[PDB]
C-alpha cells in the first residue's frame, strides 16, 4: 500500500473486467486480445506519465472494491460512478468520463414516444438487471425477455416494430447508430436521464497516490489527450468532459 511503495516498485496493479465495450475489453478483432478500452487506456498512460507501467488484474465487477481494501491492488478501474456513497469509503480520482442514459426509439416514429412518460406499455428490451431497465419498469414499460441475442438483434427489432424502445447509456447508444446508420433507428432527441461520471477507484487512505493521479490525469486533460483517447474509442465523441444538457433525475 502507498505510492512510495508503488514508485518503489515502478509499477501500479489495477483492477478492470475487461467485459465493457468500449472501455474495458479485449481487441479480439486485431487477434492480439489485449486488454485495452477508453479507461484502461487513460489509466495506462496516466501511469505511463508517472514513469510506471501497469499491472491489470482481471476480474468480476464483484469483490473488486473488496480487492481495493485489502490492498490486493492498488486501484479499480471499471467504469465506476463517482457516489457520495462511495467518496465516504473510497478515495476517487477527477472523473474522466461524463454520461447520462438515453434511449433508441425508430427513427420514422420514435416509437410514439415523447417523454419518459410515455414508456408507460411500451415494449423495453435490454440487458435485464440492470438501472437502465429499472428506469424502463419505474415509467410503466413491458420487459421484453429474450434468450441470448445480440446488439444487431435488439435493434433490429425496434426498427421493425418488434419491439418500441431500448435504454441504455448515451455513449454506448451512439455507437449502436454508427454501427447500423441503414437501421430504422435513433437516439430520441428529448428523453435524457441519470446523469452519472466515472473515475479510478483506490483506498481512501491513499491520499498521496490519489494526487499524484490526478496531476497526471490534468497534464492529460490539457494537452488533449483525454479527448484524443476518447475520440478513439468512441467513435470521434469526446466523453471526458461534461455535456450541458437538460438530464432528468430518476428515483
Amino acid at each position: 500500500t502507498g505510492w512510495e511503495q508503488i514508485k518503489d516498485k515502478g509499477k501500479i496493479v489495477v483492477a478492470t473486467s475487461g467485459t465493457l465495450y468500449p472501455t474495458s475489453y479485449h481487441d479480439t478483432d486485431s487477434g492480439s486480445d489485449k486488454l485495452t478500452g477508453y479507461e484502461v487506456e487513460v489509466v495506462r498512460e496516466a501511469a505511463k506519465r508517472l514513469g510506471l507501467k501497469v499491472e491489470f488484474k482481471e476480474m468480476g465487477i464483484d469483490g473488486m472494491l473488496t480487492a481495493v481494501n485489502s490492498g490486493q491492488v492498488d486501484a479499480a478501474a471499471n467504469d465506476i460512478d463517482v457516489t457520495k456513497d462511495r467518496e465516504e469509503k473510497f478515495a476517487f480520482s477527477t472523473p474522466y468520463k461524463y454520461s447520462y442514459g438515453t434511449a433508441i426509439v425508430r427513427k420514422d416514429d420514435l416509437s410514439g414516444i415523447k417523454t419518459l412518460k410515455d414508456l408507460k406499455g411500451k415494449k423495453a428490451a435490454g440487458a435485464a438487471t440492470t438501472v437502465y431497465m429499472e428506469v424502463a419498469r419505474k415509467y410503466g414499460a413491458k420487459e421484453v425477455i429474450y434468450d441470448n441475442a445480440t446488439n444487431e438483434q435488439y435493434l433490429k427489432d425496434v426498427a421493425n416494430g418488434r419491439t418500441d424502445v431500448i435504454l441504455n447509456d448515451y455513449y454506448l447508444q451512439t455507437l449502436a447508430l454508427a454501427a447500423f446508420p441503414d437501421l430504422n433507428i435513433t437516439i430520441h432527441p428529448d428523453i435524457k436521464y441519470m446523469p452519472n461520471k466515472q473515475a479510478l477507484v483506490m483506498k481512501k487512505s491513499n491520499a498521496a497516490l490519489q494526487k499524484k493521479m490526478n496531476e497526471a490525469l490534468k497534464e492529460m486533460s490539457k494537452d488533449g489527450s483525454l479527448t484524443k483517447l476518447s475520440k478513439q474509442f468512441f467513435n470521434k465523441a469526446d466523453v471526458s468532459k461534461k455535456i450541458d444538457a437538460d438530464v432528468q433525475d430518476v428515483d
